[PDB]
């Protein structure tokens, strides 16, 4: 599923993402925008280390979910990576919450640093009623 901007903003707020571990909703929106373009089925193979990024937040198979083919990987979210490709984003949100529970927080995603950090991210949530 490819979510529309405000549709996604409203869903995330309902899922308790606004202010989660100090992270505003607009930041989560900026991350989803740059990682997948709000697309839940997005997958990206990293030829360099044999891992794959899954779903709306492009969560990596090396530390977060299990896809069985990634070398020396863990499954911290305790989920099959398939769970991160559903139209229902409940599991992906639960896993994203787990990711930011580590010291790096939202910085764990390089895209966030490149395109969201220190920028005016208000545009991502404007007019959505959140
Ligand atoms: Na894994």
């Amino acid at each position: 599923k490819v979510f529309e901007r405000c549709e996604l903003a409203r869903a995330l707020k309902r899922l308790g993402m606004d202010g989660y571990r100090g992270i505003s909703l607009a930041n989560w929106m900026c991350l989803a925008k740059w990682e997948s373009g709000y697309n839940t089925r997005a997958t990206n193979y990293n030829a360099g280390d044999r891992s794959t990024d899954y779903g709306i937040f492009q969560i990596n198979s090396r530390y977060w979910c299990n896809d069985g083919k990634t070398p020396g990987a863990v499954n911290a979210c305790h989920l099959s990576c398939s769970a991160l490709l559903q139209d229902n984003i409940a599991d992906a949100v639960a896993c994203a919450k787990r990711v930011v529970r580590d010291p790096q927080g939202i910085r764990a995603w390089v895209a966030w640093r490149n395109r969201c950090q220190n920028r005016d991210v208000r545009q991502y949530v404007q007019g959505c009623g959140v």
